[PDB]
DNA sequence: TGCATCCGTGAGTCGAGGGTAATAACTGCTTTTACGAGCTTGCGAAAACTGTAAACGCTTATCCACCCGTGCGAT
């Protein structure tokens, strides 16, 4: 009662939080450096880190 | 004199299957290094040709002694 299974669809699921981490750095570093009238969301999103 | 932080240990053969990926600038300007191009020597081959002591087969000049050109003889 003490001791827990974590299967695949939790540890895939924790693998991807680490990820999308990796959005929350470049993401909150390109809103204040970027231009405005011209960002669209597929300019400012990586694919290689997540 | 404990008390608290710290360094150093932890069997052996095999075995299977393999190697990663996040992100980073543009410009003009000047010096160095490579790549192909075109000669210059030179070096190993091909194809001819002028010096010597044997160089493949083959004639003679000799000498001489087996044999016998013949004659005549042996019982």
């Amino acid at each position: 009662g003490n001791r827990r299974i974590r299967s695949v669809g939790e540890m895939a699921e924790n693998q991807f939080r680490v990820g999308l981490v990796r959005v929350e750095r470049a993401v909150k570093e390109r809103l204040s450096l970027g231009d405005l009238d011209t960002l669209m969301p597929q300019d400012m999103i990586n694919a290689k880190p997540i």
